[PDB]
């Protein structure tokens, strides 16, 4: 729907990812922090191409497409929310219910049949450890816990996190997080010198192509993800090797993290144990546009005792934030921009050449492409 | 010519108009003020996505495309006017006649066999009320009072005004014009309050539409156009309602204004009276291309002589100017810029939900389509 | 493939010419001076659409695509040469030899079937004259000769030069350079003025049409040029008239220039003398992609020895640099970018109207598309 058929028929295997443009529509996407969003101030994002518009009534979020019914303008252009339940667009006065978006009033014409007869489109929203998740799709939500990856909602699992727009398709940054070989650019991180992190340049696979992952359809709550099990055969690589003299050594810190990597539907990577042996990273690439993500980072730490949780919250801040969601993921950052321009035009899907670490990336792209729960298109967008 | 016809076939009811993305050919448009030009030194503009040259010589208005017949270069790059008849190309020389466009001479080939035998296009151009109207069409041009709205002409009318581009297709601002519910947008303005004005929030309508306007197809000159006269048996709203309660009001002024509202081919609207009971309103919505109009205000007043004449131009510059042509309609800038997005793909007309205030406008759309005298394309504009 | 059929089919004898928007394939194109590219510190360009990594090893120029052949990134965005007959991708380590762009280890993977079985698109790299060329093309390079004009590559000839990227596409600078009447824009020039150039406004041409020009296709060397002969059977014009009545002159001067213009496959002009008796201009106009080329601009001077190079480089730097490639030619830079909108669409081919000395330009657009060795597409910059 979203890709010119010619390359669509020349990616087989995984062809409705690489449609899947504009991310997967009937998913939960975290979007921003609880804090960031306060009683009766309103926050407009952008999800899956969409525009909409959050709100905070009685400490319950609502979700209304930010686009009125009469001539399509951003309400959020000039927000006026006349009374608690409502919102009333700024230009001829359509006024909705948050709860339902149900057209309630007009303030310029109170007699309107329109009145009691048109619906603004709603998604649910829901916070879960401290994170606003909409669900971008149609009629009745699943659980939250199908769209996280395992362990997210442990609990005691403390999750810290911060979120950036960052200008890369989604899906180049689902691969730049997955990709067993691309720790090759972290190589020089001050996390890797700082923290004295056991880190290769990458791995020489071992066994054969079902031994390199793990695919999680099996998941009782309905996840479905891959596990990256390269390492579990392969020998690392911590002497890169040009006509057999020795260029480059990997780090030989006592730290060993990343035990475990995988990624689940519909785009959410977990690393465990990362930065540290004592947490989990998990972290979103949310379809903004076909052109932009939040980069939505959190880090999980199991805690007992809310004095566990405040020396966490303290280490996070001092340690953590700076060092490795920046200091480290920046350089994942860079990567995904980097390859914008060869996946631009959708040729890269084609033109690519992959070798055998990748194939991570290829058990994805089909997980993808079989278990997704809708391909958004730009018919979502407009029509 | 110029949308999809996926769509042209989806909006049966006024497809010209929807097709009219660069305006109607074959119409006078004013472009700038007579003040605004003098003796001898040419201005460039755009009109309906055509490059023009304008010039005054001996107190006469002559008009040019700005595109040399040779290389298509813009004349207005560097201007060389070496006789007061003529234009020379700054590029290779030659030479045309502002007064029909022949090619009379080419300084850098005096032999050359193109002279006398090429005609640079030119476009009809008058002055009236101050106001400078291009006719950009092919051959005879009608009185340019076909193309302008009621009194405009009138032996006593003073036209003052002020010019400015906007960044919004030229029907979004004809739309936002004559919409008698988005006078919502103005309940707030300074000149509302200032000048004590009768504004209610929306005029709701009364009755059958086939009376909710009245079409003048008929008039004697051959001017085209829609008043709207939604209330005189409909209804002003001043006590805006969300669920039976008062979260709004209108304006409780003394002066009953925007009495009654019309919109002529090929853009312009006249509000009588505004924004005082002794003037009106006209506007224009000239296309400048796909993306932009002129929006060229102006404001009539009957005047005896001289005298009233300066005194009108006193109050002008310093109250109805700054109050009413900024402070009022400086939101109906914004809001038209608000309409860009919904309608930007042509799609916003396919899947827009009007309700019964736009009668009018529908009126518009279809007289709109009836009686142009052509649809600019951009065959027009290149070849 | 670059330009619709309705156009070509309306330019038959230079249809090619029109479909070579992005330049000629399996040519030599200079792109910076041989200072510009320090020993094992590579600069990275683009040519004829394509992103080039240009290096020194050992003294020597080698060039390789700069696109990684996995996820196509740019190597340039963080260079890593490990060894120095090697570049290593900054992402996954893929490893390429410059001297034949051979896939010659994976410091992430030692063990890939890939190592050995991929090539990275290299092309010849020649130094002349201070001046870097790119044989942009296929298979073996014929020697520079072919591709630079008559003169350049002599002995005694010193080169200095200066290149800036120009906003126009590459064929407008060209037309540009060897339009025998636009020396128009040049009547006001210091250069003409302070150095007494003869210069007329252009050229009655002397009769026949097919005398104007000389066309070479039977060099020692396989060079493809035309020269414009107008000054030879030519009138020159230091009257110019409007309707009879002297309106501009030219320039009276006692130094006679421009004695013999040539324009060279692949666009290379060669104008002597200029801008002094006992100096020649050499300039070329290199497509950087459809909108942008290099302007590459050139001034030979035969030396005998030091104090005369020394002597030059000193009259370079204080007089013709400024006076002549920056105060005289910028008029050019200004005229190219006047024509871009007119043939942006491709429109402006069909639409252009021809007279007498654009008997040269015609007979250029037949040389190139005649003598061309590949139109450079999509397909070798995409896939
Ligand atoms: C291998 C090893 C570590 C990581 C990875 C792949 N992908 C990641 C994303 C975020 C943080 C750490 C990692
Ligand atoms: C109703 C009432 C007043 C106005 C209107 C619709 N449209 C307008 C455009 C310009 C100035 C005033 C008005
Ligand atoms: S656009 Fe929202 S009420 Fe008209
Ligand atoms: S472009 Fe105007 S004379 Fe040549
Ligand atoms: S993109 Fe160059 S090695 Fe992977
Ligand atoms: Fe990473
Ligand atoms: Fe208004
Ligand atoms: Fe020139
Ligand atoms: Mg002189």
């Amino acid at each position: 729907a979203n890709v010119d058929e010619a390359i669509l028929k020349r990616v087989k295997g995984w062809a409705p990812y690489v449609d899947a443009k504009l991310g997967f529509r009937n998913h939960w996407y975290p979007v921003m922090f609880s804090k960031e969003i306060n009683e009766g101030e309103p926050k407009t994002l952008k999800l899956l191409g969409e525009n909409l518009l959050v709100n905070r009534i009685d400490g319950k979020l609502y979700c209304l497409k930010d686009r009125c019914l009469h001539r399509g303008v951003q309400l959020s252009v000039k927000v006026e929310c006349k009374t608690k339940s409502t919102i009333t667009c700024w230009y001829h006065a359509w006024t909705y219910r948050w709860e339902d978006g149900v057209l309630c009033d007009i303030l310029t014409n109170p007699t309107s049949a329109q009145i009691g007869r048109q619906k603004l489109k709603t998604y649910p929203v829901q916070e879960a450890k401290g994170c606003v998740f909409i669900y971008l799709g149609d009629g009745d939500p699943p659980p939250l816990a199908r769209d996280t990856p395992p362990n997210f909602l442990d609990d005691d699992m403390e999750i810290l996190g911060k979120n950036q727009i960052i200008k890369s398709n989604w899906r180049l940054a689902v691969e730049n997080g997955f990709d067993p070989s691309h720790i090759y650019i972290h190589k020089d991180s001050i996390l890797v010198k700082d923290n004295d992190l056991a880190l290769p340049l990458g791995f020489a696979p071992g066994g054969d192509r079902k031994q390199q992952t793990r695919v999680v359809d099996d998941d009782v709550v309905g996840r479905k993800g891959v596990y990256d099990l390269i390492g579990e055969h392969g020998v690392p690589v911590f002497e890169g090797t040009i006509g057999g003299e020795v260029v480059r050594e990997g780090a030989y810190g006592e730290k060993i993290v990343a035990n475990d990597i995988s990624i689940w539907l519909p785009g959410v990577l977990k690393v465990n144990p990362f930065p540290n042996p004592d947490m989990m990273q998990f972290e979103w690439y949310v379809p903004i546009d076909e052109n932009t993500h939040y980069y939505f980072q959190t880090l999980g730490k199991p805690c007992a005792n809310d004095e566990e949780r405040k020396k966490y919250e303290q280490e996070f801040e001092s340690k953590w934030k700076p060092m490795a969601l920046e200091g480290f993921n920046n350089d994942d950052i860079w990567a995904r921009e980097a390859m914008v321009d060869f996946y631009a035009d959708d040729k890269g899907w084609v033109n690519e050449i992959l070798f055998e670490s990748d194939e991570a990336i290829v058990a994805w792209r089909k997980l993808a492409s079989e278990h997704n729960q809708g391909i958004q298109t730009q018919a979502h967008v407009s029509g």
